[PDB]
């Protein structure tokens, strides 16, 4: 627990909405350091355990902020913004197969870290493209990992996270590491398809659809069957059938050896004004299917 003085700090700009979870871009003035601080109504003397938490794919500790009443952690800040910001916008256009690969490598390898490397298994929850973020060297971090367990205002909307979320997660039931394993699958398809998944449905739908009908995110038919293989193992209802992240890490390898994969791949990644009427459609059937 280095202390940060909220002197020590400039405050730039408020993600959230000034509440209690709410993410600040600051300037860390004693270093110099451009840095993230998160807005904490107080701060648990037991989470020391997470700050011991270091992998060049989740987001980095630096401090907490202990003057009442302004309790925050700090954290580096990563200067190319948020995986969904990117994928979302028109510079995902840029997006290879190469670049696919390295992205869902980058979160595969912290999310493996998290769940077996490090002083504490964690579980993460609360997985999406929202809480991954791009450093200045493309390098992706994984943001928000503790916040299951210690602060759980930041998360609970909660309507804006069913896509992502496990079917069990959703209905609260017993979870176990791979409720993290079908949020990466869903990153993936964001990545592959540079779409909102489930765009413009209620949360409630989704939440219905995603555990009565075994509902998944459309696979355009030209994806490459490694790709979508891959997406249904990490979308398995029964949790015990999803892969492990280190299992995951070890599918991506053989993919990148595969010598057919990346004129294949790069090929459906460019034809996206051909395919995307197919989720398009998918979108309509579901929203027409509660009207
Ligand atoms: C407003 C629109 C929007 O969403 N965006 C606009 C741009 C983009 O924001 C960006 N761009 N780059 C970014 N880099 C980082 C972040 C960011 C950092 N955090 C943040 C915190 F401020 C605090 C904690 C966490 N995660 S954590 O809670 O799991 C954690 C990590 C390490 C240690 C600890 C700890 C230590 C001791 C005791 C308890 C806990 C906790 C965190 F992610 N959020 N966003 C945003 C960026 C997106």
């Amino acid at each position: 627990f280095v202390q940060i003085k909220f002197d020590d700090l400039q405050f730039f700009e408020n993600c959230g909405g000034g509440s209690f979870g709410s993410v600040y871009r600051a300037k860390w003035i004693s270093q110099d350091k451009e840095v993230a601080v998160k807005k904490l109504l107080k701060i648990e003397k037991e989470a020391e355990i997470l700050s011991v938490l270091s992998h060049r794919n989740i987001i980095q500790f630096y401090g907490v902020i202990l003057e009442p009443p302004n309790y925050g952690i700090v954290t580096e800040y990563a200067s190319l913004g948020s995986l969904y910001d990117y994928i979302n916008s028109n510079r995902s256009e840029e997006m290879d197969m190469d670049h696919i690969m390295t992205w869902a490598t980058d979160v595969a390898k912290g999310m493996h870290y998290l769940h077996m490397e490090a002083p504490v298994k964690v579980i993460h929850r609360d997985l999406k493209s929202r809480n991954v973020v791009i450093a200045a060297d493309g390098v992706l971090k994984i943001c928000d990992f503790g916040a299951s367990r210690f602060h759980n205002h930041t998360t609970h909307s909660l309507v804006g996270t069913f896509p992502w979320m496990a079917p069990e997660v959703i209905q609260s039931l017993p979870v176990s590491e791979t409720c993290d394993t079908y949020s990466y699958g869903v990153v993936l398809w964001e990545m592959l398809t540079r779409e909102v998944p489930f765009k413009g449905l209620e949360g409630l739908q989704v939440a219905w659809l995603v555990v009565e009908k075994n509902e998944r995110l459309t696979i355009p038919s030209s994806c490459p069957r490694s790709f979508a293989e891959l997406l249904h193992q990490c979308w398995e209802a029964d949790a015990k059938k999803r892969p492990s992240f280190k299992q995951i890490i070890s599918i991506l390898e053989s993919m990148s050896n595969d010598t057919s994969l990346p004129d294949k791949c790069n090929s459906f990644l460019h034809n996206k004004a051909e395919w995307r009427c197919e989720i398009e459609a998918t979108l309509e059937r579901l929203k027409k299917l509660e009207r």
